[PDB]
């Protein structure tokens, strides 16, 4: 426990380290959190409004995101969700407050009751849950306090109409800290996230093709995939559908129109991704094949170290040159795919074609497979076959990357 | 346009036909949400506390959660969150109102900045940006409204203590709705994940081996993995460490002890869910054989469509007996893994051995590999070297769940 806290200093700056700007984007928000709250004092003039000046704070709380675009997006999102339930709860009221008191009170509780059944069921739907989540939880929030509202007065109604004003001003000042003063543009977050997936899937084959043929030590049974620096690559392209997804539409939803680029194609960008997502899982799948059960020979294992190490060093320096490509703003040179490419691809065949041939509780099937005379090799045939059907998307990638550059200024 | 609605009950029904318990759950909330607010009517009586009623009905909306352990793990969670942000804001309030009118304006300024600019840092941190992240949005949100209090009065304490008394009504409707109505007990719902996974997985082997051996056509580049119900198995064994890490936390701090299970065995479980993550790494290497660009031609590819199709079948069955044992709570069969896999692992061998040789914009590398004689079974060799990857892995899931099974009463 001594060490916990403190240890917390080297998950705090990996934060800080791996990117800077979340360093900015706090101050920021805390900026404009203190910049709207301060509507405590310069209440005596300004129309007297300082007394409301919580929601200002509130809404800054709410709307500012990380990406000036997302800020936008789920900013107007929020907006029409509090938009639409603050509309029927004023329904619900005037039907309230209609009929006798008995009454009023059934009303108001089959609507509150109905309303929050249809909430969290939507809540259940996964269309809604990880995106738009805050346009059902925002939704009842704002729908039971505005029924709480119907049954104290309607002067309210007014009171609300001039609050609107104070939390108008902390939608600005949300709107500006978030966009003229150190905007994190989440298009150009999404011309970045393509140049890391590719930087840090170059890594992962580089890494993938070392850690197999110089062995750390052969044996698999060693930890889960998350420890090693490889995973960190790749996991990306695993899992960054939901991210590539939503950083395109917050683009597609930011104004700034400065690029000087014909025309703003912040879904090709995605393309890239999908293709990266499956030269991701091929990668997957090469670092599964190093980490099996039934595993081949080191000794067998050697006579290729040769070849496929050249071959995926060659795989990393295309997908490094398609890096340098998206960040530089440039279309890749024709020959992109090298000689080098091809002659390694000629090497890695000849090999195969050399040498043709190709208490404690133990582990019966192992066993059974190991006994059966399985080639030893098969494992590496596998391992050979996934590392070339890697070199096959490479061009896929090459081709999308290419007519995303065409789409862009590039 | 006018489908978009209506299709809507397509979706709406897969949310109700996969789980009935989200309807179940869904009436809960609302049922909670609804006798809470009733504190409108009641107020004449029972020390006139109907006035804040409100806040019963958020805390309803807070606290509740789908799985009965989990409105107690993130109750408390949240519990302490707010409370730990109550006492830091009293602190900020109480050195504040202590100097003058400026002296007080720049503490409660400095004071929300920081404190906004320490929230969304902490936010980014992504330990509490999924879990505990309402460990932030709360604590940001009751501290400012706090803030927003110390100005006002200090009367406010007096009549918060005294509304603590309502929110208490909400929480025990919280509890008492998820507890001991229709509970939906996480543990015993990570006692039923796992015989999806399992089930669903060897769903996915057999899947898998019958659209590569009688294809459905061969080429691959059709659509995204989404779409074929093959995902929709082995996607969760893809993702699933974060659901079940959360499902055994809020189980093992669920109160139920009339398992008259020894020991509270909610851990085994994610071991369980570990080793199926791993047998699910491979189906996904299986499932990208299927899809790759290099593929192997159907006729070479069909000599093997004997020894497999039954070699996949037998870890199909071999991995539905053990969903058999955690769902009905009996150790499998000694002698689970069959003669007949053994058996079908000697045909795949001898097959191996018999035969035993192994405007348009075009795609460059793939002619550039194919016109090389790499194996065309390579791909296959691959394929197979994976489908035994998978027969091995079938020991360590066998040895896990056994493991299992003795740690619960099994």
């Amino acid at each position: 426990v001594m060490r916990f806290p403190n240890k917390a200093w080297q998950t705090t700056w990996k934060v800080g380290r791996e990117d800077p700007r979340r360093l900015i984007h706090a101050f920021k928000v805390g900026l404009s959190l203190t910049l709207a709250s301060l509507l405590y004092l310069l209440e005596p003039l300004f129309k007297g409004i300082g007394q409301s000046a919580i929601w200002a704070v509130m809404t800054v709380v709410v709307v500012l995101e990380f990406t000036a675009g997302a800020t936008l997006c789920k900013g107007l999102n929020r907006g029409l969700g509090t938009l639409l339930a603050g509309l029927l709860a004023f329904l619900v009221g005037y039907i309230a407050n209609a009929s006798d008191r008995v009454s009023q009170a059934i009303i108001i509780g089959a609507a509150v009751f109905f309303i929050g059944a249809l909430a969290t069921y939507m809540r259940f739907i996964p269309y809604i849950k990880k995106n738009y989540d805050y346009g059902l939880v925002i939704f009842l929030l704002t729908f039971n306090l505005i029924t709480v509202s119907s049954y104290r007065l309607e002067n309210v109604l007014k009171i609300a109409h001039d609050r609107v004003y104070t939390i108008a001003i902390g939608c600005a000042v949300c709107l500006l800290m978030s966009l003229l003063v150190f905007p994190n543009w989440s298009g150009e977050d999404l011309h970045n996230s393509t140049v890391y997936k590719l930087e840090g899937l170059a890594k992962s084959i580089e890494a993938c093709v070392n850690e197999y043929f110089y062995g750390e030590i052969e044996g698999s049974g060693y930890m889960k995939l998350s420890e090693d620096p490889i995973y960190k690559g790749y996991k990306a392209v695993l899992d960054s559908k939901s991210i590539d997804e939503t950083l395109a539409l917050h683009a597609s939803w930011e104004p700034r129109h400065s690029r000087y680029c014909h025309r703003f194609p912040w879904q090709q960008y995605v393309k890239v991704g999908a293709v990266l997502r499956q030269f991701g899982y091929t990668v997957v799948a090469l670092h599964g094949c190093l980490r099996t059960e039934i595993q081949t020979p080191r000794s067998v294992r050697a006579m290729f170290k040769d070849p496929c190490i050249r071959l995926a060093a060659e795989v990393s320096k295309v997908l490094i040159e398609l890096s340098n490509s998206i960040r530089n703003r440039r279309h890749c040179s024709p020959e992109i795919l090298s000689d080098h490419l091809h002659e390694a691809l000629q090497d890695l065949n000849t090999a195969i074609k050399s040498q043709p041939r190709l208490s404690l509780r133990p582990q019966l099937s192992k066993i059974a497979i190991t006994s059966l005379e399985f080639s030893e090799a098969l494992p590496f045939a596998a391992f050979a076959s996934l590392l070339v059907e890697t070199v096959a998307k490479l061009d896929l990638v090459i081709e999308e990357v290419e007519e995303l550059g065409r789409l862009a200024c590039f």
